[PDB]
């Protein structure tokens, strides 16, 4: 079942890492500054029954369950585990509005919300873009209750992430695409399984180095770089002549704009990023460290090991999520 409706949700681009977006919970509305996130399932935010020793929970925006007249409640413990973190609460039932569309939705109120990193973040919480299948407690995610509706002109959601200064830090369109902010055609993957939105990877080129026999990458729009796993970052990173710390790989700010292309080779076409792509240029001094937008992280089985393709690489493509045909449609961004 589908409409006619197109929605579009406005981002705030907080420093090339973090891209989030206005939702609004509860009668009347509290509004959250949540992250769409296609590589998670559920819905959070952070409660009002966080312990205010979670100093997070003191400087975010916290659902007040006793404020809202259309709560419903469920009570039911759960855990989610993100690559940075982990959050901890119960599930609560409520009216979420996103791009005016209002849907009764299961989401976790977190009570358990770390300094390490919730600290660091301007968002409040998540909305997962994901399927059912990753969803834990195997709560109905907010697109597949939009898509209930039949509102939805397309089975689709697009995002555009920009770079960032008083202008549009990006935009999600569910529903469809918006061509404002891509060119040419979108150039398709078929995903390896429903459930997951991950694709089959040929190769990445330095200047074909790495995944010479093929490797996976999950698009995910929540992840701040590309990551692939610790050993092929660390020969990405040997290649590149970048120095790990311990949260980043640094090269030499001067030596920064000088640094090969690296190429992701997925579905036929060759996806290309620059050093200006990939290279945080603060500083051409070679006194001064640049940090790059590739990190190293682990993800474990069953979706791993596996590349991530994050802000990082959206930014350079718009990115379509086709959840009839099973599919990511990419086109180049502008
Ligand atoms: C929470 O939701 C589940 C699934 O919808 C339901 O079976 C359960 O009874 C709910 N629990 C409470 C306490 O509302």
């Amino acid at each position: 079942t589908l409409g006619n409706t197109t929605s579009s949700v406005i981002l705030t681009n907080y420093m090339d890492t973090q891209y989030y977006g206005e939702i609004g919970i509860g009668t009347p509305p509290q509004t959250f500054k949540v992250v769409f996130d296609t590589g998670s399932s559920n819905v959070w935010v952070p409660s009002s029954k966080c312990s205010r020793l979670y100093t997070a929970c003191v400087y975010h925006k916290l659902f007040d369950a006793s404020d809202s007249s259309s709560y419903k409640h469920n009570g039911t413990e759960l855990t989610l585990r993100y690559s940075t973190g982990t959050v901890s609460g119960f599930l609560s039932q409520d009216i979420i509005t996103v791009g005016g569309i209002t849907v009764t939705q299961m989401f976790g109120e977190v009570t358990e919300m770390p300094a390490l990193p919730f600290m660091l973040a301007e968002f409040d919480g998540v909305v997962g873009m994901g399927f059912i299948e990753q969803a834990i407690g195997r709560v109905t995610p907010i697109f597949d209750n939009i898509i209930s509706q039949g509102v939805l002109k397309e089975d689709v959601f697009s995002f555009y992430y920009n770079r960032d200064s008083q202008s549009l830090g990006g935009q999600i369109v569910l529903g469809g695409s918006d061509p404002q902010h891509y060119e040419g055609n979108f150039h398709y993957i078929n995903l390896i399984k429903t459930g997951v939105w991950q694709i089959q990877m040929k190769g990445v080129s330095v200047g074909t180095l790495l995944c010479e026999d093929g490797c996976l990458a999950l698009v995910d729009t929540g992840a701040s770089y590309i990551s692939g796993s610790t050993s092929s970052i660390e020969k990405l990173m040997e290649a590149l002549g970048a120095k790990k710390r311990l949260f980043d790989y640094v090269v030499k700010c001067n030596e920064g704009p000088t640094l090969p292309d690296i190429s992701f080779h997925l579905g036929g076409k060759e996806y290309t990023l620059t050093s200006a792509d990939y290279v945080f240029q603060e500083s051409y001094s070679s006194k001064k460290l640049c940090t790059l937008a590739i990190h190293a992280m682990d993800i474990p089985p069953p979706t791993g090991p596996t590349w991530a393709l994050g802000a990082t690489f959206i930014r350079k493509f718009y990115t379509e999520f086709d959840r009839r045909n099973n599919r990511i449609g990419f086109a180049l961004a502008r």
